[PDB]
């Protein structure tokens, strides 16, 4: 199914942000000169940048306006698939991204 | 109501492509050495680069992900707004942009 987007992440590439989505944490990777960011479940337990997303979504941080305040993170994600920059080090990894970005909006 | 977003084009600024929601055709304009897109009515009546979007959406344009081949204005457009790069002309035209945004989706 589709393996393009399929990398796993690089040697120079540092970690900046989990998601926790409904139970699951997602780890987001950048290499800063390729320009490139991957998710992966890899994860820095002790990170101060850290957002919950649940399916229900009542803490709004699927919606990337209504919280623009506090999601700095999640929007540059957004950016980062929608101008064809993110990688996911798996299928499945792919096939959760896929879910979670379904139920976010711009408003 | 909140006119923080709301910037007339610059003089520098350049067309780059239109979109006709519903039927109100929108002009959106770029100012390169700024960093910041425009929402306006004007607009050049000859483009190539025309884009219907439908509240019904049948030719799918709200999806910015399965349009992908083909969307590359809108793309940005969405990236300009979450990146907060977008300017609007007016308050009615914000309206509208927010409204267009509203129903578009990243799948």
């Amino acid at each position: 199914d589709s393996q393009v987007f399929i990398e796993k992440r690089s040697k120079d590439s540092k970690f900046v942000f989990s998601i926790v989505y409904n139970g699951f944490t997602l780890g987001v990777w950048v290499d800063v000169n390729q320009g490139l960011m991957y998710i992966d479940t890899a994860h820095d337990p002790s990170t101060k940048n850290v957002y919950t997303l649940t399916t229900d979504d009542l803490n709004e941080n699927m919606m990337l306006i209504t919280n623009y305040k506090n999601n700095y993170h999640l929007r540059k994600l957004a950016s980062a698939f929608m101008n064809g920059y993110l990688r996911f080090d798996n299928q499945v990894i792919r096939n959760i991204a896929y879910e979670l970005f379904r139920k976010m909006r711009i408003q």
